[PDB]
């Protein structure tokens, strides 16, 4: 019935526009309009401003998520984002603290909830608009179905039109009214044994452990032999290298050089970024984010650490001797698996490099934005 999503600026479920179409739902919005009145909690329950630069209330954030955030179809798996991803993703450029937003239950003054936000600059079929990308909405599993969520939504959408911004790019594995594109997620496996034994991969008589091991292995060569971790000194030829391939996407975000060196300079167990240097230039990149999940329930393991692919561009070598690169990249930094979306051009290279097909999908949403629908090879932006 989408009773709460039919109420917010959004496509109905039937809604399909043409191509020329890209334009705000409401358009014409004023700040002096906004409410400025905190949206009603049920009794017992209070807002609360988390600061997460303070390294307790960033840890509180931290709890509640590895508790209670997504879990697979199948229930075997929870992401389990980092404390120190936490403060990555939600302190870039011109972040506010106003945006990261939760809520206590009084009595015990615990954190059950949360929705945060962060400012970026989002081109959709060649219009670049002041955005808010939306993440980590969370609400304790005790306390599901309760309309919670909704009251999470509308107020960090206040939030964010008082800084007279109307529009917001966010993504998720459910279907919501209505995506803007979907893709798939694929996974390579890197540690095949332990893909095996917590019942994620699965093997036969013509495919057994040993020649799973095998056809998995890679070789520890760079096709790119001078591939190496970003720097500093780097920024403004990623800043050029990225931004001039990112044009060419129906959806991207417009990075300046101080987002740059906030998404893209590496951080141990959080972002991962490579670069070919050629006479001082960057001519080729790949960069990949660290996201473990908890695996429930498995007497032998408890955490399957994953590198999620990021931006990848190539000038000197074939994408898919980037990617493979990029695994091997991610192989050599203890990681189990290497999943992609089949974003930008990355599904050409899935089927050559040993990429399963995952279970289900990420869809891509706006607010407040109606557009024509597009496949996700012309999706150029990776949420986190
Ligand atoms: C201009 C600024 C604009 C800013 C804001 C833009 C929009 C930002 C939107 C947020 C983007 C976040 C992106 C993001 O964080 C990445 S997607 C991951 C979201 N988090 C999880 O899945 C965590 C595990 N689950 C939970 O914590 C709860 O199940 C949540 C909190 C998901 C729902 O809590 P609950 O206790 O299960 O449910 P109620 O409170 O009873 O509420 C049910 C209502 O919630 C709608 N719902 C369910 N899942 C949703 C989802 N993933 N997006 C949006 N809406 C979602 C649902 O369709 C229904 O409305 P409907 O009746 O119309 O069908
Ligand atoms: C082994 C392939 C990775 C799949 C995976 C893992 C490890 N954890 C998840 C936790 C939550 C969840 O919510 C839908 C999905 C997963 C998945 S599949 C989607 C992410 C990817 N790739
Ligand atoms: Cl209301
Ligand atoms: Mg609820």
């Amino acid at each position: 019935d989408y009773k709460f999503w039919y109420t917010q600026p959004v496509p109905k479920i039937n809604d399909e526009f043409n191509e020329s179409v890209n334009e705000p739902f409401i358009s014409d919005n004023k700040v002096e309009d906004v409410r400025k009145d905190e949206y009603k909690l049920p009794p017992g329950y209070s807002w609360y401003v988390c600061d997460v630069k303070d390294e307790k209330d960033r840890s509180e954030i931290y709890t509640l998520l590895t508790d209670n955030y997504v879990e697979d179809d199948d229930n075997i798996f929870r992401f389990n984002y980092s404390a120190e991803f936490l403060l990555w993703a939600l302190t870039s450029p011109n972040y506010l603290k106003t945006w990261h937003i939760g809520v206590k239950y009084d009595a015990s003054n615990k954190l059950i909830g949360f929705i945060s936000a962060i400012p970026t600059d989002i081109c959709i079929h060649k219009r670049t608009i002041k955005m808010a990308e939306v993440n980590f909405l969370c609400v304790h599993k005790t306390l599901r179905s309760k309309r919670l969520a909704p009251v999470l939504i509308k107020e960090i959408t206040r939030r964010i039109n008082l800084e007279n911004i109307w529009q917001a790019i966010y993504t998720a594995g459910v279907y919501l009214p209505k995506p803007v594109s979907d893709a798939r997620y694929y996974h390579r496996s890197i540690n095949v044994k332990k893909l095996i034994e917590i019942g994620f991969s699965s093997l036969n008589s013509r495919l057994t452990m040993s020649r799973a091991i095998k056809l998995y292995r890679v070789e520890d060569t760079l096709n790119i032999k001078n591939m190496r971790l970003m720097k500093k000194k780097d920024v403004e030829g990623v800043h050029k290298l990225l931004g001039s391939y990112l044009e060419q996407f129906n959806l991207y975000a417009v990075f300046t050089k101080e987002e740059i060196a906030h998404w893209f300079l590496p951080i141990e167990n959080v972002i991962y970024t490579y670069v070919n240097e050629e006479n001082g230039k960057i001519k080729d990149m790949i960069s990949f984010y660290s996201l473990p999940s908890q695996i429930l329930g498995n007497d032998k393991y408890s955490t399957l650490n994953a590198a999620y692919s990021f931006y990848n561009v190539t000038t000197t070598a074939t994408f898919k001797q980037l990617m493979q690169d990029a695994i091997l990249l991610a192989k050599r930094n203890n990681f189990d698996v290497f999943n992609a979306l089949e974003v930008m051009q990355n599904k050409s290279v899935f089927e050559d490099l040993k990429f399963g097909e995952g279970d289900g999908s990420l869809k891509y949403y706006l607010y407040n934005w109606k557009c024509a629908s597009f496949a996700p090879a012309h999706v150029g932006i990776v949420l986190l």
